[PDB]
């Protein structure tokens, strides 16, 4: 099966599935001087106030904090979007050293890991149908660097020893996405995919401008997780990040200046 190792990562799965080498994979490099400055983008809305998180889950790939997406409850809307998604899960791409983990990068900056608020357009019903839509998904990306911590993380940090390898997962109630976010909302969207299996070309980005600070220590016990299940040879789960593709025929535009 597919995953981030010499013998199955991203230089692999276009056998499985052929779409990774599409017209408009994910992630991509941002090429700051090259992105269109756009007057008609509006501001982004994230109404995240009454999100309802229920469960966290090591996937094997990463984890993910999942929400319960059954009624109007965490929506992103406006920015480059027509219409409303329905927050679904967040997860995290990160390194195993502080020089790499990102997915996007900027003027080919990596930093060290990368947030993922997935969302699925009310359009389409649910998240399985909507991944087969061409805007099915929009997928708010934050780019995280190391410094000071982030309080807003820490709740995530400390149950991750609970759900260490594959396959586990633990209740996750009241965790507020709100703590995750940096202070503006400048971004850069483009139309792209997503950053693993099944690759499906189905996904607004939107990669805001202004990184969060975690600290060290909260990157480091990201860097405990394991990509194995329990009783089985330990595998860091670090480096769980697809590098860019290439841009083919995609503008991206950014929200400001
Ligand atoms: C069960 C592991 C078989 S080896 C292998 C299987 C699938 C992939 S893929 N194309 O990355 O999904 C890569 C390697
Ligand atoms: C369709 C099953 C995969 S769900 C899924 C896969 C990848 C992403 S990503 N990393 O945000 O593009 C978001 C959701
Ligand atoms: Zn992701």
């Amino acid at each position: 099966h597919w995953g981030y190792g010499k013998h199955n990562g991203p230089e692999h799965w276009h056998k499985d599935f052929p779409i990774a080498k599409g017209e408009r994979q994910s992630p991509v490099d941002i090429d700051t001087h090259t992105a269109k400055y756009d007057p008609s983008l509006k501001p982004l809305s994230v109404s995240y106030d009454q999100a309802t998180s229920l469960r966290i889950l090591n996937n094997g790939h990463a984890f993910n904090v999942e929400f319960d997406d059954s009624q109007d409850k965490a929506v992103l809307k406006g920015g480059p979007l027509d219409g409303t998604y329905r927050l679904i899960q967040f997860h995290f791409h990160w390194g195993s050293l502080d020089g790499q983990g990102s997915e996007h990068t900027v003027d080919k900056k990596k930093y060290a890991a990368e947030l993922h608020l997935v969302h699925w357009n009310t359009k389409y019903g649910d998240f399985g149908k909507a991944v087969q839509q061409p805007d099915g998904l929009a997928v708010l990306g934050i780019f995280l660097k190391v410094g000071s911590a982030k309080p807003g993380l820490q709740k995530v940090v400390d149950v991750l020893d609970s759900i260490k390898t594959k396959g586990k997962s633990a209740d996750f109630t009241n965790f507020d996405p709100r703590g995750l976010l940096p202070e503006s909302l400048d971004y850069w969207t483009y139309p792209g995919s997503l950053t693993t299996p099944p690759l499906l070309e189905c996904v607004t980005w939107i990669v805001l401008k202004e990184p969060i600070s975690v600290s060290s220590e909260q990157v480091l016990k990201f860097r405990k997780l394991n990509f194995n299940g329990e009783g089985e040879p330990e595998e860091l789960m670090v480096d769980n990040w697809r590098p860019a593709q290439p841009l083919k025929n995609r503008q991206i535009k950014a929200s400001f200046k």
